[PDB]
């Protein structure tokens, strides 16, 4: 998730932490 478009700045790593 890297919707970093200034007025909508939404960034977030959703990695598959510990086998997901």
């Amino acid at each position: 998730m890297a919707a970093v478009a200034g007025l909508y700045g939404l960034g977030e790593d959703r990695q598959h932490r510990k086998k997901q």
